[PDB]
């Protein structure tokens, strides 16, 4: 039962400067919940008990959010806003948190590698708080994955279809159909050109990796900005053995860009009715 | 010339829980800028050099934002994003921030008092970052106000005409027209009925108060749920002598409510053309 | 009453590195109280109501100390220990705290000028937490110095009779006698040597400056570094205005040195019985 | 070789309030460094590479200390003090730091349990910073134990010969002598009465445990006061197999008490001769 979930949060959020200079990206709110909370809730719902978070520059806000705020929950008690803290409070009492500082920030590659100090040798989950996913009366994307994992016992990378045009700015899969939405990764091509792309199935910020990935990342030569492309690592692993590519159910808003963030907040404002 | 501007950032932002239990209301971003940067930029543009900020227990975020650092600053200057830090950086090297910890929010009146310790004894501007104001080819709102002060030499409480029934949600003014958008305040009623509101000129979060307001504040008895309110203090100062009300040119979004918050976002995102 | 009290506290406290890399000097404990608490405790008993602290590098520890923390006031209430917090709990509820960060540290002179943002134009007390003073059935050194300001309403600075030896570690005075232990400063020489020191009365971390000092500090030109320092200013001030020296009652331990710091704690440990 | 060392640091530092309401106990300074530095320095000297620290609410300063500061690094450079950060620099450069947040301080048993998320299934050391150990030209205490472990391949709980009055507050051993100050534990008793105490052999804040302790701990019944403590878990191990009580070499100051704290202070001060 996947017990740990690794949240890479050392990113700089350059697209959101200047606020992202003091408030870590993962803390930007949707309507009033920080991005990171959706992410932890999703994971907790998938059965994870330990939330291993990789922090960067401003981690104070991150770590503090998951600390039990005694003051306001009492100074809000007996009022009509104790409902607002029910959820977060739940996570805090039911989850265990661990942290580790990302060395010289080198993307998602070293984030997972750095996080080995939090996971150790055991399969684990990985969530990108920036990929805000919601499931239309379906289990949270991660739960769909932990469940799938119980059957495949291997690394699972969540994929989704993008417009054949959009393909150039994604990590694309090329696998063997196996089941209703399951595939066997056979290769992965980072940001491929329209006529090279082996498919319209893009990789999303949701993984379930087997411990060996660590060792692999550790062997991956770094590219631009000595970033360790996970696609390289996964491709490496994929060529070694069977690993799944799963087409999750639900919607994903890319809160990576300012556009997605806005789109993301409106939808959720509308949700509230 | 007015040089200090009091920023009553001491509320709890309950309406924005849970995120607001770690990230202060004035720090919530619009697009990629905190509600407070907008306010401080307006203050500066109006001619202020000292930014007095009253705070509560969650100041760290608010104080860190305006402190000079270089770690997450000059760092990622390999990407075009080093222009995103131009404004804030300029604010930091051009303004002087000062803070005063308030023990427990007891209203804007109580806050204006605590702030005395930073303003001392001289006319000063007040801004509520929750009232995000923007002006179409017109000076900032506080500027219009400080400039009007050069002439009137008295407390200037900003107003805006609301709709016939939205009155019970603001502090309404009973005035006497003096000139284009300027009234002498004969009285001030807080959140009145429709059949009681002497006007539909509601008060916004933009003031310019003369030192005597401090003396008047401390003398103002409790009332509406324990709190001392600028409404009575203003009404007092108003009866003792001439204090003006100003119908500012420009638009203001009430981010005090998530609706205004969201709307403001879309509004400022849209404006990204 | 002298309302405000300045606390110059940014000096890198380089004599206490490496711990000073994260714990501000003023927060180093004597027995179980941070140094700064003795100072604020003094100022409070001297009638001071506003503790204006001039922070620097690490300071959330400084600002946080005087914030009323509930987590522990709750999780402790009912225990014998529910007393240790009675002193600071009192300082918190009775005093008011204002802050201002320093661009960077450059000595007492520049620190005080910085504090201008918290004083304006009123005489103000200055206390250097490093100089830990204790009175044997006497009012605090400040309370003593306040009585003098009542009488002469000019700057009052505490002096201490030292060993001719250490005359080189302090700024020494020279002034006509006024009352027993009270001198009108005629001149001040910076860290002179035994053979040609005007006296053995040294200046301690205890002042009461008249606002004009700020202008003098600004007018001041760097001398013993690229920094400006109080001795030169106090000279000028005593020459233009008038400033009285006071030979106080009680002991003072210099915690600017680790030796003095060690003695202090031993002293206060014995004193515990 | 033991790779990870657990550091319980959620302790409420009750005997050190009020400064402990803000400054974590593990961060109080001996001379010029926090209790925790000596701990990590000791674990590092015993070959440990990971420093798994269990923290409470006040832990920002603890995380920051082992964080590399590019600010004071510049200051230092060129300065006559460009060597006060050598000690901490070395540590930071040769150690990995992971942190786990403990919700409520319910003793050492719980603490170690919580740390399961950082250690994983492998033997590990444990060091209580409150117990400052220094060795008269001998390998660090925790090192004397990792070596001893290489041979005995089992849990090793460090012990010290103490005055009979001290017994009432430590876990005391009673074991079969095996070698040079090495014993097989036949039983352990928490804070025994001076007369029933099985020996003057007290247990110190030094452990090297084997993974099974984790399982034991979860099964272990909360003993004297809703708390679970290693004393029972270790006994349980003893019934099951051989575990050692090692009579280390070097001195141990119990900074758990202000009396020991003060003592430890004076010591290291003289030491700097």
């Amino acid at each position: 039962m996947i017990k740990k979930c690794l949240f890479p949060a050392a990113g700089y959020g350059t697209r959101f400067l200047p606020i992202t200079k003091t408030i870590p990206k993962e803390m930007l709110p949707i309507v009033d919940k920080p991005l990171i909370q959706y992410a932890v809730e999703e994971a907790m719902e998938a059965g994870c008990e330990v939330m291993a978070i990789v922090t960067g520059r401003n981690k104070r806000s991150l770590e503090d959010y998951f600390d039990t705020s005694y003051e306001i929950e009492h100074q809000i008690q007996g009022t009509n806003k104790e409902n607002a803290l029910k959820s977060i409070r739940n996570i805090i009492e039911k989850c265990c948190f661990s942290y580790v500082r990302q060395k010289q920030m080198k993307g998602l590659g070293h984030a997972i590698l750095t996080g080995e100090a939090l996971i150790g040798n055991e399969p684990f989950a990985v969530i990108l708080a920036d990929d805000l996913c919601i499931s239309h009366d379906h289990p949270s994307v991660l739960k769909q994955m932990t469940s799938l994992y119980q059957k495949y016992q291997c690394s699972i990378v969540a994929i989704e279809e993008v417009a054949l045009e959009e393909v150039s700015k994604y990590g694309v899969i090329r696998g063997e159909w196996l089941e209703e939405g399951v595939y066997e990764i056979k290769d992965m091509v980072e940001k491929p050109n329209q006529e090279d792309a082996p498919s319209n199935l893009a990789v999303i910020g949701r993984y379930i990796l087997t411990p060996d990935i660590f060792e692999i990342l550790s062997e991956t030569k770094p590219g631009k900005n000595n970033e360790i492309q996970i696609t390289d690592a996964l491709r490496t692993q994929a060529k070694r053995k069977r690993i799944i590519a799963y087409q999750f159910k639900g919607k994903r808003y890319d809160c990576g860009s300012v556009e997605g963030y806005i789109e993301a907040s409106n939808a959720y404002y509308k949700k509230r009715l």
